[PDB]
């Protein structure tokens, strides 16, 4: 699930105190629910958020 991936990343960012990445994961989720981003672009966003989280 793209949604489950983004929720897990949001919580990992909350655990790291990474407030920008919290917002990006949270808002990709909101955009996906609103139909403002495609599922494929949300999945790619999750992958990028994960990369930035590791840095």
């Amino acid at each position: 699930s793209v949604i489950e991936k983004l929720r897990k990343l949001e919580k990992q960012a909350r655990k790291q105190g990474d407030e920008v990445l919290v917002m990006l994961a949270r808002m990709v989720l909101e955009y996906l629910e609103k139909g403002w981003v495609s599922e494929e672009d949300a999945d790619e966003s999750a992958d990028r958020i994960e990369e930035v989280l590791k840095k």
